[PDB]
């Protein structure tokens, strides 16, 4: 745990005002629920109730639709609080406790298959660290040792090397050498309608140089992925929505389709799945910096040290460092492999137009059943809870989206967010923005964001109805000039993203959205 002051210094760039006030509010936490303007003076409690009234009439055409909303709706509540760090204490120990559980290895075959998937593809080599940088968020905090902007330390960082020296992370940072650690960030997602509901999800914020290590690689995998079309959900929803069209056109008559939920993914993401991303990668690169970076570079994120306090790191193996450049890369290879597994150890093929990203996952094959997969997959170390797991032959629900065999849009079986979940979201954030500083046009282009989700639910235009009334300026109509400049505020105001990277959060093409048409039609 705790390290003296010339030991702290070998970790982060001392003095450190930031740093040390950052920590202070890591130990202190953040109790306030934020409340947005999101019709004010009704609670969150009477929103929800009178959207319902008007939602229920979907229950006789899309019943499981209905259910689909009621359990989201039971989530909806604050995203705000944050315990205090000795309240997470036990969410980090999950990290490092989670990854010792009974393992047994994944099946040849299955790992072949994956491998399968990407015969033709063109190998993949490092991105230069130059190149790297360009590309990558640069106004986010560097972690260790500098905790600043990025873009401010870029040539105290580069050129950089890092690696793994028994349970310390090395790093040479433009001839400087510096231990690395993560730092403890943190995420509220909304758990229940008390403050005491929000779960705290535990961020591993990594040293840039770890980052820019691992993005040289994971930058182009996903790349190449995404044009390939290999993993959906790293292009785009309605890539998602084409392939879950294929999946229940290609099913057995009578499969059932299983969805998927994991407990806890990242913190079981135990060193067996780990040597089967470090097999799969091997496979898509090539060269010799590539092995160098498998040996060296590609550890780093389960097993580099934590600095969860001002004074305190942990050292040791872990979980899937939450927040890793690869965080979706290595979870989503290694998923597929256990998707595969669980039609091969049936004597059966994988229907390729099953899908998963990181911890979700939706899939069939001749005479799946859900006890199968469960038993398949959790024979690896990996925790999964039965009453969230799902089970149809005519709908499923992946990435927070429903979706049905007989729900079409043109042609196509396309996925439905829940109403009630944007309406928690519309009503609760997890950030405070004093309405003094940020003005109008940003909540309202949060707002709009939100609501974008829901523009294939059968009850949207309703619902854009219901959320006009509960915003002041009516979602923009009320803002002189702002829906015909729409594209312009849309840029001062700078989730894809995430799927593809880092998984915190679980550009003018606004000007196509939905919700931006449907509100321009109600002038």
């Amino acid at each position: 745990g705790q390290v003296a002051p010339n030991v702290w210094s070998k970790y982060f760039n001392i003095p450190n005002p930031g740093l040390r006030a950052y920590f202070s509010n890591v130990v202190s936490g953040q109790p306030e629920v934020y409340r947005t303007p999101f019709y004010k003076g009704m609670s969150l409690e009477s929103i929800c109730d009178e959207w319902y009234k008007k939602l229920v009439s979907i229950d006789t055409q899309w019943p499981t639709l209905m259910e689909f909303e009621d359990d989201l709706r039971k989530k909806v509540g604050p995203m705000s609080v944050m315990l205090p760090l000795k309240e997470r204490m036990s969410d980090i120990d999950s990290y490092y406790d989670s990854i010792s559980k009974d393992q047994v290895p994944f099946d040849t075959k299955a790992i072949s298959a994956a491998k399968s998937e990407w015969k033709g593809v063109s190998r993949l080599r490092l991105r230069s660290e130059v190149n790297t940088v360009a590309v990558m968020k640069k106004s986010t905090n560097s972690g260790s040792p500098y905790f600043s902007k990025r873009k401010a330390v870029v040539s105290k960082t580069i050129p950089c090397d890092v690696y793994m020296d028994g349970r310390y992370c090395v790093m040479r940072q433009n001839g400087r050498e510096w231990s690395g650690a993560a730092v403890l960030g943190w995420r509220g997602q909304e758990g229940g309608p008390k403050p005491t509901d929000v779960k705290q999800r535990v961020v591993w914020m990594f040293p840039f140089a770890v980052n820019i290590r691992e993005l040289q690689v994971y930058q182009p995998l996903i790349l190449t992925f995404q044009r390939l079309g290999l993993v959906p959900a790293w292009v785009s929803m309605e890539a998602v929505d084409r392939r879950i069209t294929k999946m229940f056109d290609t099913k057995g008559p009578r499969d059932v389709v299983v969805c998927t939920d994991f407990s806890k993914f990242d913190q079981h993401f135990n060193p067996t799945c780990q040597s089967v991303a470090k097999e799969l990668l091997a496979d898509l690169l090539t060269g010799q910096e590539a092995v160098d970076w498998l040996e060296r570079v590609f550890p780093i994120k389960y097993a580099i040290p934590l600095a969860y306090n001002w004074g305190e790191i942990r050292y040791g193996i872990h979980g899937m460092g939450s927040g890793s450049g690869g965080t979706n890369a290595d979870e989503t290879l290694v998923h597929r492999v256990l998707q595969h597994e669980a039609a091969i150890s049936h004597h059966t093929t994988l229907n390729p137009n099953s899908q998963c990203l990181g911890d979700d996952g939706v899939l069939t094959y001749p005479g799946i059943s859900a006890e199968d997969v469960m038993q398949s997959y959790s024979r690896h170390g990996l925790d999964m809870n039965l009453e969230k797991q799902y089970v149809s032959k005519q709908d499923c629900t992946y990435l927070r989206r429903w979706h049905h065999t007989d729900y079409r849009v043109d042609g196509m079986c396309v996925g439905v967010y829940s109403t009630m979940r944007a309406l928690g979201r519309l009503a609760m954030q997890e950030r405070y923005y004093d309405p003094d500083v940020w003005g109008e046009k940003m909540v309202t282009l949060r707002y709009l964001s939100i609501i974008e989700n829901v523009k294939y639910h059968p009850l949207k235009e309703e619902f854009l109805d219901f959320c006009i009334k509960g915003d002041k300026t009516r979602l923009g109509l009320g803002i002189p000039g702002f829906l015909d400049n729409i594209a312009g505020e849309a840029q001062k105001a700078i989730f894809l993203g995430y799927t593809k990277s880092l998984q915190y959060d679980g550009a003018a093409g606004i000007e196509n959205w939905w919700v931006v048409q449907a509100l321009k039609s109600r002038r």
